[PDB]
């Protein structure tokens, strides 16, 4: 849910600083969103990502399974018996 790439060797470089997946540059200090779901932060030299999908934790993984729903960028736990009953969790990370 959350990697560091580091300005020594970053993907698709092409500023050698920090440049989005789109093709658009970006100044220090700011954010921007790319993947449609994703996020990340540029610094003079480290880039911080972090996607925008929270993730389900304290919940029965046995009796509830975790679906992906790209409309809403989230997840949710439902129960395998009826999937639609909502799952109980303890909190989420993001």
């Amino acid at each position: 849910s959350c990697y560091f790439i580091p300005n020594e060797g970053v993907p698709g470089d092409s500023t050698r600083k920090c440049m989005d997946l789109k093709g658009n540059k970006h100044p220090i200090n700011s954010e921007w969103q790319t993947d449609n779901c994703e996020t990340c932060t540029c610094y003079e030299t480290e880039i911080s990502c972090c996607t925008l999908v929270s993730t389900p934790v304290g919940y029965d993984k046995d009796n509830c399974q975790r679906i992906f729903k790209k409309e809403d960028c989230k997840y949710i736990v439902v129960e395998k018996k009826d999937p639609k009953k909502t799952c109980s969790v303890s909190e989420w990370i993001i």
